[PDB]
């Protein structure tokens, strides 16, 4: 599964992962800002909040 990652929540980059699912992370107060991304489903620190999906680069 190729999905987005990049810990630097400004530029963008993707990586391959085993997980069927991937997550996208936004600042809680700013839903309309998909800030960071990752594979599977949640991992984050406040004030970030995550949402999951499935499919290659679904976590746009």
């Amino acid at each position: 599964r190729i999905c987005y990652s990049h810990k630097a929540s400004l530029p963008r980059a993707t990586k391959t992962c085993v997980e069927n699912t991937c997550y996208k992370m936004f600042i809680r107060t700013h839903r309309e800002y998909i800030s960071e991304r990752g594979c599977g489903c949640p991992t984050a620190m406040w004030p970030y909040q995550t949402e999951c999906c499935k499919g290659d680069r679904c976590n746009k």
